[PDB]
RNA sequence: GGUUGCGGCCAUAUCUACCAGAAAGCACCGUUUCCCGUCCGAUCAACUGUAGUUAAGCUGGUAAGAGCCUGACCGAGUAGUGUAGUGGGUGACCAUACGCGAAACUCAGGUGCUGCAAUCU
């Protein structure tokens, strides 16, 4: 579904030696709660000695775009695993959210590189909104001043079948 | 607490090399008439409590000791693996989901514990 930016806060279980354990958290793009506990047992078994049988989660709650009208550029570290090997990318886009661009980053890891969600960790997304900290070329041309461009060749959609004139693609 | 006799678990007890051991206790031990097998009273057998021997046995201590034992979010949730998909990959194989989960390694700690009957300044 949408992706959601989850806060998962859990921790190994309290045995009588060690009360109040070391309590670690992390912020997973999920499309659900379900989802969003399950990711944070994989990534925690990643990490550390603990698995889901062993530790309890202590807290989960969404955490919210400060301010989802904003248009940003997100500077986004992944690594993923293609047919042959693993590799670690740095992806940047535009966006209003760090949800949707999250969104968009596995739609273009899909898209251009065959990654299945089963096969991408999110390592680190970042938001600036100063240029110069902008390394892609393909979004330091929306950066330009004054930016205007067409959208030629227009075709507009056709509820009916038939039609009593050829199109007009102006714009 | 030492020691002896009989033990239990059977190295946290073994092994190497040094250091120490008062009283209690093997025996330094001494002897061959007698029971007792032989080349050998060395082992084994029997007889004594002697110069007074702790030299050895034994016990303890030491050693960035070997070994052994205990533990650890140490490695490592790794290897492996139960279950699942009309997952990926030409394949070889791999990733993922729900579970179980090592061994090496590393780091620490530990040098037997203990039952019964006696005996001992």
């Amino acid at each position: 579904a949408h992706f959601k930016e989850y806060q998962v806060i859990g921790r190994r279980l309290p045995t009588e030696s060690v009360p109040e354990p070391k309590l670690f958290r992390m912020r997973i793009f999920a499309s659900n709660e379900v989802i969003a506990k399950s990711r944070y047992w994989y990534f925690l078994q990643k990490l550390h000695k603990v698995k889901k049988a062993s530790g309890e989660i202590v807290s989960i709650n969404q955490i919210n775009e400060a301010h989802p009208t904003k248009v940003k550029n997100f500077g986004v570290w992944v690594r993923y695993d293609s047919r042959s090997g693993t590799h670690n990318m740095y992806k940047e886009i535009r966006d209003v959210s760090r949800v949707a661009a999250v969104e968009t980053l596995y739609q273009d890891m899909a898209a251009r590189h065959r990654a299945r969600f089963r096969s991408i960790h999110i390592l680190k997304v970042a938001e600036i909104e100063k240029t110069a900290d902008v390394k892609r070329q393909y979004v330091k041309q929306f950066l330009t001043k004054d930016l205007k461009f067409p959208l030629p060749h227009r075709v507009q959609k056709s509820t009916k079948t038939f039609s009593y004139k050829r199109p007009s693609t102006f714009y």
